[PDB]
């Protein structure tokens, strides 16, 4: 007899009047020309070859398989062929490349972050791949001897799936992943051969790692000789595989068994003589790794806040097709509040994401002020930890609109609380990137140059004043009180950014 | 070399300092004489048996075998021993009886939620049959003839594992479970044998059912020639199984797979002539049934807040455990904030619950003032909503604060957000139970009753004149604001309540 | 340090000189031009993309989605996508529609089957629907209406994936496979509409059945009125789904889980209501259906000797790369005489196979004289329980070959015994077949005609002295001798072919 | 409608004439005071409590937890509690304990092998555990020093759950399992601490093993100094644990994933530095472990016909429950004749066997002449490889006599064939043991001992003229033909046996 209609998507390009405002804005004419059309192409496939690819990817987790029936070690994680799908995209649609290709100006790293918009809620979270292998290109670009970078960064930028690469970043050990001072990766001195110039071989445990999919990472380790604690780290280059493919001296323990992001290939690692290259200067690599943070950081944001979109989308299309007490979910007053102040609270995130965007352009094209790169730095961790709070409260909100239909795993609904949880926990906690922003604060006066910003946009929001009687308050009292004010300024960044934006 | 250690778990009536100030101050002398060593002993099982009975029964989920290997249609669930030992607690820990036990006036009902708080946690929420079959009781004391009281009571309320029976609460339905007026189950009178006084037959499907683990339901259907919508509807008594263990013409489709509460079996089922018996009369269904609701909405609420209290008992030990930058998370000014404010969630939420017992209690035993009657009324939905949101917030912090660790399944962390996140959904979503609190307010001058209450009991303060200024709002603004008067008002009678018990 | 080096296949037509010596003897030269370069390639796909298909196949067995999320019965079957690409095989490969191109006579036949025999050990048995498919074209061709021939036979021989027909055939009920005058569905008349001219609508449950897999079945059904037992059943042709996908009233129970033959779906299913066209008269159903079995019994021999020859090849490729004791497996005396007694017995299947299937041929192309084609009835029960005894031992004895490798799934050698078990029950046990044999003897002088063909084609011999003496016996004694009988044939055919075909 | 009847099993003591008529033989008047009522009391469980937890341990497979959460390595293996209860029961019936108990002279080791005829069928094969135990207590009786006897055995013989421990036998590695010569596993001295006195630590790979539920293994080793091949390997005693239960740097790989024996683990595992103790001489291994063999080859045998004898119980019992055109099976002459002739090898196979046992206790009192202890040694492998062959055909048969329902894992018929297969394997194949039978021939003059016997005991049987025509052949030519005269022995010996036991 009866039988509910579920949620349907359109065009995700077309359906988003938000993002489309935010780059009328932030892309000027030459790069609309290009970005808009291929955007809408995106859109397209979002709602539909990437949809059922992710949704094969998530039906079918990758499965680790240590040895072959003959007893070789082969450590091979089995995917699916949507997963295989998902990286031949982020390749030819150039989700990570076309930020390198800096045409647009600080406009061209914008044009990206909308492709990563578009795509990560489709992605079966690739886009966590993406993030550590943008971080990679940019520190490799940075830091990075010549011939390396000749090596490395064609495959990294590639727009053919033929020659693609992904990258690992293999930071955190049992010891700590907030903390890696405790790192405990030994680095001996190499002299053999390699492929790429290994310089030392790495003997330690990486406690999540992305398993063996990337054929690169980036990873910290303790030299013979260094000291303690992080100032005895460095950072270094490695290959996972060698000619014929085999993992050089890399060993899977396990793939571990997440609340979300199933699709995705997390393991424990050891190292065992894995040969490296060493970037930067012994003692160094805490500091170098830091370029990767900041990138890796907007991009959950920017993630964050598509799967916000996501979430949204499907919760507005069943509020049009959901009838209890006579009427239609979206005719009940209570109901079209609650989706109102949830569309308001996207409307902060996707603003405010898309500023600091501009920003990072603005700094990798060397056009940022001496004010703007500060910005920036205060911004990231603020931007990253506030998105992701919202994301979890909007996809929870979301979960309990579908009522008991959304705490059922086939109608795909679950899956939006259990992969937004990822969010404020990957790349730092709330509570960590708070205290990051406290440090931001410490350094070139960075607090007195983010106050005369919020003065010169709206000295009148009511953020401001809250804000600036707690920024008078003792250290440890800010630090009790840092999520409080990384809230109020995310806030009150949110709000000028919308009205930049015309949001 | 170095491994974490993980999170322990303490005798849980010992460990709950607020717990025990609430019973000191709800529990007359001779009650405390019986409750407390019962209470402790329970406390004891709560992190011992209980919890590897739980575990197990998480890890092995139900499973639907419908047919035998000869064809037979049996619709049996297999489920794991760990589940069935936990039935078994609850009628020899008297989880349910002891609040029909009225030696102690209102406090009887009080002494059973705290024996509910503690068990509820380590029962792989076997407590929502618990509930179900609390509020089956309850209705049938209240409106069944005396043959079906002396037949089914002495079952529900038995403390014999070999006698105890447990109830399901058959509502929900294709078409609505928020809304039951569209409900489909036909009712035709039905002259064949039973062994309970059987009237009619029921044909129809209920949609979320605790499947067969049930020996009786309560549920609705529609008499042949009634009206049509809620006033067409009667309450209906039935079986599942005969004297041969064989079920009632019920066909089980499918479980539910469900985002958490995984131990727990949720079926699909069709009631294909399935003999019943009518409880009341004719067009009275939904207003009896409204008897099992507000029983199952305090069970709710109780259940919600012991999960918090297991949440942050795990987050407390682990950060006495965990070190980050030299220190213990639990001496980082920040992480510690975080936890107090979580803490001060808590204490909110049990006094809020063990004041609401305490009204119930009271009306159960006839006790309770006209007014009281009518706060218990405005209250319930309110508590519920309350505390479920709380518990969703709360457990995700918990599992942030784990980092990494807290993200992956066999740390036992990721569940407490999975199962958190039901207790916002069943029995009520946050916007219905919002406006159930505006109905129980425009009948009875409950409005008026409420407010006194908060006046009488607490100073001035803005959120109070915030919430006098919504109460004379219209119709449809009041609809529009029903969340933040809830909590409003939730908020309050929290404070009321942690003041009375000295929290 | 050592590894193992586990066996590896080649193509399957240039290593089997049994069968090209077989071809050369039975296929003319002109159906040789197209048929050796169309095996050869066949061949190569065995070993090739075929076998990392089938691999898949068996890896993801089909799942049973009887619900959408929304309460629909829809009955999904999911399928790997390496069993859709086996199905695809078959229609571009012609495994079905080469016979029923008879331009070469009843070389036509032969050559579909040989490429049967390769395509089979590389399909993960998507052989068996096949089998059905061809019977039930010759079931059409020789029964239906101009209308529906028509209408049904341009899909079952189609070449192209996009129109190719599978068809099931579902006699198998709960009181019955072997007997199915117990055959319980009944045949209502029905004035409904239908894409095919639906004559009644069907009620009952089949026990076994290719599921969905098939777009249509023929099946046996009681008419209303028809008298008890086999003399009261119709055959009937059916489609599975509408225009719309939809399933004709058509319920799947559930599927079986099998010993072996994992990747094939086979179902329980009840026909309620499904539309139905009579074929043939009331009253003629089994001996229309015949000409069902005795092309399923032929394909089940061919398929039976394939497993065999994959199971061989496999094991004499192994031979010649594990040592033990100093020397290779196959330079131990006991194992090269082990090996050469199972290739002896493969020897015999094959030739016995192919004697059969030019037999079937002459026989399709109206070329058998009357006492060939008494011999293509009598031998056809023979060569199938003969082949499929054969190919059970044979497989079991290369699981030994095997050592512990052997019985440890993830080598694929176990299933080669838990594939080849299925051969000696489906379409008939050995017993039911040698009863096949006997019943068949008492018609038409057909064992004095089988008599006959062994004395002139073969010399005198104890085993010829032994038959002639079991053929003349009681006829409960002939029974209690039907099995010996039927091997004392076989054999003896076996001989007559190898000696024809110089194997 | 119908529904089919399965098959059903009664008290395997009172259901087995042949057991009860070999007892009678072998067993004197005080031996069945105490034998016949604890084995009836055997023969009830094997159909009530046993049945229940090995149909639950089959349900339930081992699970290999490499990794608790934290990280830590602990390798634990997850087990049911129906496997966990089987064990006790080995204990507690004195299924090993009772050969070792000599009040009965040979008489108790009879005794013994009834206890396990009964106790295996119904074991999920724990009864493998038990062949190995009773292969390492006898090993250690015979050459293990006085104090490692007196830690040892009490446990491997206990009659007591809480004390009893089971033996592992090590000797398979990937170079080969017939062939030990390849072993690689280095025995470098050690001097340290040890709960048993160890004399060295271990370093190489175990390639099947029962992993880790048994407190012991022995093994084979190649201590630093010795030579290449066999005659460099010595026999070894290790514990799995130590005090605290952690593995004694023992590491397992993974579970195979097996065609049958599915409750079983098995796993493959490495040796890092194992403390292990040298029983016997260094070279004198293999010899040695020679002693072991001959007990597992003999529990070997029993398990098989007690195989046999549960699928022609449930065959049986099928037989007369199921109809087919218009008779039970049972009745059909064909169907009769099958079980008859499957019948009749049970007899030969159950004879041989205690013939065999018989002969095993004689020689274990000091009792056996000359003869018998080269009897014994001729007719262990043959007995093996005999009952194996056997009980594989015969669950093959059975499977078949199901029918369709024997093909479907529910029913619990497949399971008869996947087990069965094992049998043939494990403790060597049929052509390894083939192979010893003919190099038992050439020593002691045993080929002759033999013919003398087959002469004095039945001179006039058709096994010994054909046998003896072999026995005049060639060395390679006897090797070629080693398995027919294994059988020919086999069928000789087992009419000889069935005519001493009145059978």
């Amino acid at each position: 007899n009866f039988y509910q209609d579920g949620p349907q998507l359109s065009n995700t390009f077309r359906s988003d009047e938000a993002l489309q405002k935010i780059l009328k804005s932030l892309l000027p004419a030459d790069a609309q020309k290009v970005a808009l059309p291929h955007l809408e192409h995106l859109g397209e496939r979002a709602v539909t070859d990437m949809l059922t690819w992710a949704q094969e990817a998530e039906s079918q987790p990758p499965v680790h398989v240590p040895f072959d029936p003959w007893g070789r070690r082969i450590d091979d994680i089995k995917t699916s062929h949507g997963w295989k799908a998902l990286e031949k995209v982020a390749a030819e649609e150039g989700i990570v490349a076309t930020a390198y290709d800096r045409r647009f100006g600080a406009a061209s790293r914008v044009y990206q972050m909308a492709l990563l918009y578009l795509y990560s809620p489709s992605s079966a979270i690739f886009s966590c791949p993406l993030a550590m292998t943008d971080g990679a290109a940019r520190a490799l670009e940075l830091y990075a001897d010549a011939d390396l970078k000749a090596r490395v960064l064609p495959h990294l930028l590639s727009r053919d799936p033929k020659t693609f690469w992904t990258a690992g970043q293999w930071m955190t050990e049992r010891t700590g992943g907030s903390d890696v001072s405790g790192t405990s990766t030994d680095a001996h001195p190499f002299t053999g051969t390699s492929e790429f110039g290994a310089t030392h071989s790495l003997h330690g445990t990486k406690w999540f790692t992305s398993a063996t999919t990337s054929q690169m990472a980036l990873t910290l380790a303790r030299p013979d000789g260094a000291a303690p604690g992080s100032r005895g780290l460095s950072l270094f280059f490695l290959e996972l595989r060698n000619d014929k493919g085999e993992l050089n001296h890399i060993q899977i323990h396990r793939l571990k068994d997440k609340l979300g992001t199933k699709a995705l290939p997390t393991a424990e690692l050891s190292l065992q003589g894995t040969p490296a290259r060493m970037i930067g200067g012994v003692g160094e690599g805490v500091k170098r790794i830091a370029s990767v943070l900041n990138i890796t950081r907007i991009y959950n944001s920017i993630c964050a806040v598509g799967h916000i979109r996501r979430a949204l989308d499907l919760a507005q299309d069943y509020s049009g097709k959901r009838q209890a007490f006579g009427k239609l979910l979206k005719d009940h007053p209570l109901h079209k509040s609650t989706l109102d102040s949830l569309e308001a609270d996207f409307r902060k995130c996707i603003a405010f994401s898309f500023f600091v965007a501009n920003l990072l352009g603005q700094e990798e094209v060397g056009e940022a002020s001496a004010s703007e790169k500060i910005l920036l730095r205060v911004l990231t961790p603020i931007l990253k930890l506030y998105t992701a709070k919202k994301s979890i409260h909007i996809s929870s909100e979301v979960v309990e609109m579908f009522g008991g239909a959304g705490y059922v795993e086939d109608t795909g609904i679950p899956r939006l609380l259990r992969d937004a949880q990822v969010f404020s926990i990957w790349e730092g906690t709330t509570n960590v990137l708070s205290l990051d922003m406290l440090r931001a604060f410490e350094k070139d006066q960075a607090g007195q140059i983010l106050e005369q910003f919020l003065v010169l946009n709206e000295a009148g929001s009511e953020e401001l004043v809250r804000l600036q009687k707690l920024l008078t308050l003792s250290g440890e009292q800010k630090e009790q009180h840092a999520r409080e004010i990384a809230f109020l300024i995310g806030n009150a960044v949110a709000r000028i950014a919308m009205k930049k934006y015309s949001l």
